[PDB]
């Protein structure tokens, strides 16, 4: 029983989620208050992610002697934290199913870290930084026949962006000119993206600095390159999924003042007023979470310390063991969460039957839009509050391919595709840690990352809205259909340079997050206090139960996950 291994329709796999759609999709309600209380903890968690992780490792912290149970409806903890695995020429080759990497903190995350043996400049050398643009590869665009008139696969992109492993002298970009000279666009709309960069003007002229910040707050980035700067309708699709990836929508809905931090372009003559992106385990953060996992039960797998949990053998059977004084139990939908006593009353469902447990206190480390339909004790205010939390749909890909000749021939090492599904699709960032080796040779197996976001562009809808569409799309696509997604975009994509996604594809892992990132407040369609009061209304304390998650900070990062964690175990 080891689901690292496991290939195919992953991520929020079948199983993993249908007991809590009879919750929320038709009102199914699973009482325990009639069955007998199986077992006694200190602390019962909900939800067995990053957040939960950590939220059972501070409790005993300050509880050393303390009973904890993680109740987990996927087959595998870490949540969004997931280990991908592929087998191929003998050797294990590594990807991550979600959270991607750290970034380089209150004390309590420095804290944590510390004393799981996580030292985070290891990176700089554990990441190979100059590995592929060493290899003379750098980023591309891929522009598809359907939006711009022909397939065409444009190298030597300077755009920087956010997380950015590269660095930027070693980018390998050509300019702007004759980079955006290769566009299959007009030469009226290739000379209007060239003026964006080499004469930028004062697009909102005669405003102050404290009109164009309200104004740019207000209005998307496409409205702003359509209406203010003037770009057609065909240049701006260029821009229209270079967000799908690090805010889970498109530029119809991306602030033109969250464009401008981002470091998109069109603002430099407005009058307005970085780090390497290397901290990135083989399996991503999913060792975050098995560091947790192996250091709160440590009968699971032997070791201690980074480098040799990237190898470890982790058994499962192992997780959830009584007398061990943590469990984890998986594949368990928590249904009812009830203050009595001063205790806690938790029923859970697995395998279709019921359970009642009972802890002194609870963390609520799930998702918190699941909280409303376990929590007994919400009021009305505090469940819709919870309610709001609407997250973004994703869908992280691994492919392994069997070499990447066809990479090197094209020079390059990752794709944007402004309109495709997948629009990030990149040979895996190359990371030696502990005894596992990032692959080298062209001739021999790669991992491929991509990823896949079910946006509804320009349609007029709010993020919210895009949000539960996205998961409605998503819902409606069996794995068949998910398949052949990737097929049709690598094969014309690097088909010309002689792939064949049929003979040289040898593995697909695909990661279905239906509930992927926390909602965020988004300034095209909230207000910022109000935003603020729902947050902290959603996350308060109910009797012993405190709420965490990264939900809870409406902050989608791990190192929300493991400070909202803190503060719920503080107030119990
Ligand atoms: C595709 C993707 C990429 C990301 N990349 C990064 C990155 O590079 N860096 C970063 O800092 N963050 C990243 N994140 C953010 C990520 O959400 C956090 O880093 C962290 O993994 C979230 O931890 P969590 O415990 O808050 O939530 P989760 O990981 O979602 O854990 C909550 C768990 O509770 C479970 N649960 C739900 N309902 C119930 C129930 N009724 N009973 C029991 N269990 C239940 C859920 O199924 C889930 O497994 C990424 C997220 C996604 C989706
Ligand atoms: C990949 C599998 C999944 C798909 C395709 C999917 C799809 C959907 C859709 C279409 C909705 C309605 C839109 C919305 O309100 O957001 C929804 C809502 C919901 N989902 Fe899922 N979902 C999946 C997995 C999960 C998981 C793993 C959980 C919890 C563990 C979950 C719990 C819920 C709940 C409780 C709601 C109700 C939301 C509310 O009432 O506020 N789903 N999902």
């Amino acid at each position: 029983y080891y689901p690292p291994a496991l290939t195919g329709l992953r991520g929020s796999h079948p199983g993993a989620f249908e007991v809590a759609h009879q919750m929320g999709w038709e009102k199914k309600t699973f009482d325990v208050d009639h069955l007998p209380i199986e077992e006694e903890y200190d602390l019962v968690v909900v939800g067995g992610g990053i957040s939960g992780l950590a939220a059972a490792w501070f409790y005993r912290e300050r509880h050393p002697a303390a009973r904890i149970l993680v109740i987990e409806n996927h087959d595998d903890f870490g949540g969004h934290a997931k280990r991908n695995e592929f087998q191929a020429g003998g050797r294990t080759i590594l990807g991550y199913g979600g959270s991607e990497s750290l970034q380089s903190y209150s004390e309590d995350a420095k804290h944590l870290l510390k004393r799981l043996g996580v030292e985070l400049k290891r990176f700089e050398t554990a990441f190979d930084t100059d590995f592929y643009p060493g290899l003379g590869l750098s980023r591309a665009v891929f522009f598809d026949k359907a939006s711009f008139g022909v397939d065409k696969l444009v190298s030597g992109d300077p755009t920087p962006m956010v997380a950015d492993e590269v660095p930027r002298d070693r980018l390998n970009a050509r300019s702007w000119r004759a980079f955006i000279g290769d566009f299959p666009l007009s030469r009226e709309d290739r000379e209007a993206l060239i003026a964006l960069y080499e004469s930028p003007r004062d697009y909102l002229a005669g405003k102050s600095v404290e009109e164009k910040e309200t104004y740019l707050a207000k209005t998307s980035y496409r409205d702003y390159l359509l209406k203010n700067v003037g770009l057609s309708e065909t240049s701006v699709k260029y821009f229209q999924g270079r967000s799908n990836d690090f805010s889970a929508l498109g530029a119809d809905a991306l602030p033109a003042a969250d464009a401008y931090a981002a470091g998109f372009p069109g603002f430099d003559a407005l009058g307005l007023p970085d780090e390497p992106y290397i901290y990135h385990f083989p399996d991503g953060n999913a060792s975050l979470a098995r560091l947790m996992v192996r250091d709160l039960i440590p009968a699971v797998a032997p070791g201690r310390g980074m480098e040799d949990i990237v190898m470890a053998r982790f058994d499962y059977s192992k997780l959830d063991l009584a007398g061990h004084p943590v469990r984890l139990r998986l594949n368990s939908t928590a249904v009812s969460v009830r203050n009595r006593a001063g205790g806690v009353d938790v029923g859970y469902s697995r395998a279709g039957r019921l359970h009642r447990v009972r802890g002194k206190h609870c963390v609520m480390a799930c998702y918190n839009m699941m909280v409303p339909y376990l929590l007994r004790d919400l009021s009305e205010e505090q469940a819709h509050a919870l309610s709001q939390n609407v997250k973004f749909p994703l869908v992280y890909t691994k492919v392994l391919l069997r070499n990447w000749q066809a990479w090197k021939t094209l020079g390059i090492h990752e794709i944007y595709a402004p309109t495709l599904p997948y629009s990030r699709i990149k040979l895996d960032f190359p990371v030696d840690l502990g005894s596992y080796r990032h692959p080298r040779d062209p001739r021999q197996p790669i991992g491929v990352h991509m990823v896949y976001v079910p946006t509804t562009p320009n349609a007029g809808m709010d993020a919210r809205t895009q949000a539960r569409v996205g998961r409605s799309k998503l819902y409606a696509m069996s794995f068949e259909q998910l398949e052949k997604d990737i097929r049709d975009q690598l094969q014309a994509m690097l088909g010309p340079a002689g792939f064949d996604h049929r003979r040289d594809i040898t593995g697909i892992t695909v990661n279905r997050w239906s509930h992927g990132y926390s909602y965020f407040m988004n300034t095209l369609y909230d207000d910022e206090a109000e935003s603020e009061a729902l947050m902290e209304l959603a996350r308060s304390k109910v009797g012993n139960v405190a709420i965490a998650n990264s939900d809870a900070a409406w902050d989608a990062y791990a190192h929300a996950a493991i400070d909202q964690a803190v503060r719920a175990v503080r107030e119990l």
